[PDB]
């Protein structure tokens, strides 16, 4: 279905299209995760958006970095790496973002919850990943824990 | 409608709420290009792959901060700067980009009608912010030239 | 009165004295807002004061900028660029930033008044030059957009 | 006759053609400009020659740039930049610069009506395009500014 | 008087407001300072004026430096870093800087002047401090150095 | 008792030896510093932790620094610049910072108290240095300034 | 015991607890290294001291890097990074190094002994947070190998 | 027979030994590597050299950086990292790349095979490595992983 | 004839004079040579252009500096280095570049003929400068090694 | 027999294939000299390592850059610039670098043999290539020069 | 004698000509102690040589700057910095360094002789300048614990 | 007499000794070279003096940089590159420079008549050089050039 026509030497054709699969939702998830990082940067206001503007600056810049990762390790597996918003709208298992032009408090506590849906959906991956190729699932694991990082600096925020 | 609670000193509310409602569509469409641009990075193929990366990567770095720049004049003029994909795809007036893993002729052939859709709805934006805004007008005309030489660079690719 | 005894290639003199009119107000407007920034900058307390401090930095460093242009357009036009204070106090028409050691509400609130004074007076020589001179009109243009930015960032503090 | 076979979207072909005509006198014009001041650069003598070379290096470096872009608009336009000095030489509607090794004042007075000529020329041109696109009259307005005060900084040395 | 409410370890409050006093003042001359430079580097002309602006550039961003760190001592002792023009035109001992489009050596010249006072201001100060507090003493010290030498410049170019 | 064998130019071995005590406390106390300030930028949270994390991390580089340069001034005198943690807590005249996991005012009011005993103790060191040697009384004073500053940003955060 | 309130998404509380006091072990030995290997910076003499220097700068800033990302970890966590000596002193299970004014061969010896100390805990580390979250795991095994990486080159240079 | 004096603490000599002989051959490949790519990069001709040099040029700097970190693995675990020509020739398992000067779908076609061997090289090594210690099993899968992705754009440009 | 008044010591004049004449001849050469380049880069198109680019750039800033090095040669020998384009049209022993908006092959191959012209041209002043002065001689002929290998990178591109 | 198609403007295809075989064998010994240093640097021990490492890292890079240079000269004249180990090991005229893991005097000793035949190579080269052409006798001697300079910092530490 | 026609603000002539010839000698010693470190630097051998390299580089390059800010306060007060080693061999009160090609303990060993001479030197001009002006006192006090630094590290080297 | 013990490769020991006494006469001209271009630098007085500093930093450091050059090819031919003042007025053939405090024509006609003296002496060097080693002919070939154009940026100034 996903099954490339080849695919990375060492990697059985099959077992490849399977993880493109996986990696092709992670590639949305991430897409979706830094225009949602770039929209609470737009619409922060309040007395603590600088704060927010500061923490989320190089989360967007890092993000858009593991997005090209995911991208790249699609197209190298043998898949098309789907990068429009209609398609990433049609096959996401989350709803749009819905805060507004609204405090800190309110887009930090949305964003927390947005990043329990990327972590968890991150961790799945990489339990798949590790049972089909160590390369993919090592590229899976260190962006994980760069994400887990991202939240707990959300979540300081709201501690209290 | 739009219209702001308050905005930018010197402009009336009800005409900025029309400005507003220009540039929110203005950063749709470019939203939606950086998002096309880095879809055709991660999925061009064949023997002219590395001059489209090497044409697109700056684009991509261009039109992103060409967003910052009208979600951060909608936020100053009162407005919701709409970042996320769900609404993009909800109020955006064209189709998404429909080339897959392809040749560079077929990429830059689309990428090219792509931009005759940006760069003429951005040359409508400048002609409605003349009339409201010369400061929002002069903003839409710096990146207008802009988008017309990248696509400038799409079409030489092609000619012939 | 202001007329110069020759000004840049394709300007009548007598318009270029009304242009450098107009321009030196507005250097004295730029000359009292950088000073008056830093006076925030040295006198702002309280629990928000590192973000008054990171929103202030980027904005002083602009307006001496936006200084300088405008001081050596009225040279190129034939003009004085008067800078000292004294000159600055007796031709102004605004009082002198009120507000001590305080904290960053008081401040960002006297501070956002300071800027709707500077970006109408830059509105109303944006009109002025652009009957005299595209090339000035343009300088200014440009000006009152990255000044009606920085507003912004002051007013989004406020909001709630 | 420069009339062009396609050119950008939104602009009339035959429109383009005349604008093509006007940047490429334009073209000739900051050619001849940046090979004049390195000329000057590397002629002049006498104890002002320093401040001299200061002042020509830069001015150097943001003519050649400016003839970069002037090109890549025509380009864009669907014209033929041309940049051969046979061409230049049948086309310009002004003489060589005459001056050999000579002092600052004999070279920065010549310098100064080479300069006249240019933003005379350019203020034409900014007329003319400011009637057929915005984008191309902004990036001429942009650079008229910049030769202006480059103009100034040959005056100022003359003043006395 | 200026007696401040607390101030830093180890300085009595009493002792402490004498020398907000002190640095006070030496704000204000600071302040006045690199607003006279700028207008100096706007407003000279003439054969030697790349050799002014070569010469001041630096001074005035070390001066503003100059400026920025007596403030924060002034901040840190309990006081107010007064940097408004009306304040600084109402208590500085001296009168505006009264040379308007001038060659360099009408500008040096008085610039020269203007130093003479600035040093020896400077040198009372040190004088002043070191009696309440070795901290603040060894800061005006080396302000006072790097501003001799900056005389030293001036007074080398009028010499012979 | 701590009298070196040799010791720099100019200095008698008994005197230098008091002046390593001296040192040698000073250098415990910056090294317990810039470990309590990392401890407090690790488990600083609430809604000023990235306040507190940007008000920190020069300070923790800075005192880093400053520990650097007194340890290799007690080897240039022939002492041994202790660094390890189980010397510092035997011979330190303070007790371990006490605060974990805490919003921004429960650990900016316990650093303030930090820094009292910090500057306080280097203000005594000067005192102590300045009869001994010039060189390392001046080494310290800077210190001491920079120090007493990094207390009033921590002052500030307070304030009101 | 160490159980959090709340920890990274995917992970159970108690687990979380566990994993919090192993990494609060290894940050502890993290913080006495670099203190160590400033000590040895510090007080190395004899011909190989230059040599010292040299390997040990990057390896001390190395260091203080591997333990801000050990203590951001715990914090994500839910643990307190414990970073003062006196709980270090405390809880750590190794002595202080134990070398002062000394050659290089001498600190080197005690430094290869100290490394032994920290890659074999941080090897324990590793097999433990294998257990419990592959993302801490991966974090630990880098830093493990560039620890084993500076204790070669300790050793290389005792080596004959 | 590779079994080192002394290997890293926690790795048994004997199996230390078993792991050199693994990584001296994947040293082996990197090298011939590097000096393949270095010379496909100088005998490309034809219309895509360029494109071919800007593919490379990052690759060979890169696989060079491969080759240092195996090397510097193979002397931290006791063994000799062998890097001349003479020993690479005699104990490699595959022939010296055979293709001249030649275009750019001869050498990349070629480097495709060449890079097969080296990725399945590289995945049969981490399957040893995994079984005898964890810090050089995570060297070497981040370097597959970055080999795959190298041999991706030599793919990608002979797709079609 | 072009015998200078003075020239570098060691050098006879008339021999200083017939130096000049190859070194003038040489500098319109270059000069006609970074014109070309520049006029060859902004009107290349077809599939090929992003590498002529990337080819053509490095190359007109080194030609540019070339010729800086030459005139100022010529400068210190004692002549003029001219530098305007009505000479360089009446003195040059060749025509103008003939290309207009074309493809790479067409472009790249009448700059092979061009770099032709040059090499050979600068091949001949070496032998004459030889026998004049060393110092000249070296000058030209690490500039005719880069220009061939620019000629070079020009003809691989045609090979096959 | 090595005789190019064609070559370089100016030189005859029988000179330039006897130009192309010295070059050839030069850019052997250049490629074996690399991968020798890099050798030295991964293998050697001792107290003296730290130096060695200084010393070698530097030329390593200064002697790939040198290969790269003469292997474009070598495609330039029309010949194959050979990089392959199997090819240089069929063709050098020297044996296998023989120290495996040492000390620097043995590694010292060694490589201090390694560079006589290179810069006897060289220096024989040279003459062979000034009878053919001074642009590659040229690159040749700045060459042998920095190789003979980087042989004296080997015999320096050699020297007593 | 060294009376000076005019000095810095706020000092006597009288008392700054006695400065100046403080100032003198210190800037004789300054200048002949890195010509001394570039001799030790260019003349010693042996296997320390690499070390006693990268310990003189920045004293060099430290020194050479202390010397222009020593003469530069001479020009300030009035005096002539003299820079000559005709001078300098006349004025001195030492005799030339007398240690040729040689071992680092040789030359480490004289070069802590030659630092006695100068801090011994500096620390007499401190006490003297200290009477005069604390400016200078200031200058030369900074000046000498760097010294006395660079000292310690050629003084290390020498221990045990 | 200089004949070394041993010398680079390929060259006889007694050649290397007479070319060893060429570049040691050399490097005292280098040496005395930047020593009187500092003592010009720092007494300088005038309305010319910035343009003489900016003249002569970048002559300092290239002229720095040569002596390093000329001193480090001494070492490696075995003899000793002699940096010492007294030796250097010892075994000079040439005076003292003369000039104090002066305006800058006073000083660049004395500097064009010491430039004169080295320039020559270089001629001379070379000649010699080049029958004894090209490396070392051609080290001074471009040494020569640079100062050449050092002495005509000097005399461009006295040019009129």
């Amino acid at each position: 279905d996903l099954t490339p026509k080849y695919t990375v030497p060492g990697i059985e054709r099959e077992a490849a299209g399977r993880l493109i699969g996986v990696l092709r939702l992670r590639l949305h998830a991430l897409n979706d995760l830094h225009l949602t990082l770039k929209h609470v940067h737009w619409n922060v206001v309040g007395p603590h958006f600088i704060a927010v503007h500061e923490m989320i600056d190089p989360q967007v810049d890092q993000v858009r970095d593991m997005a090209d990762d995911v991208a790249e390790r699609i197209a190298a597996l043998g898949g098309v790496a789907q990068g429009t918003p209609g398609a990433l709208v049609a096959e996401r298992k989350w709803d749009d973002y819905s805060i507004g032009r609204a405090d800190a408090i309110a887009h930090l506590g949305a964003l927390d919850v947005v990043y329990t849906g990327v972590v968890e959906g991150m961790r799945a991956a990489v339990e798949e990943a590790g049972k089909i190729d160590p390369a993919t699932e090592d590229l899976l694991i260190g962006q994980l824990r760069d994400l887990e990082q991202f939240q707990w600096f959300v979540r300081a925020h709201l501690e209290s």
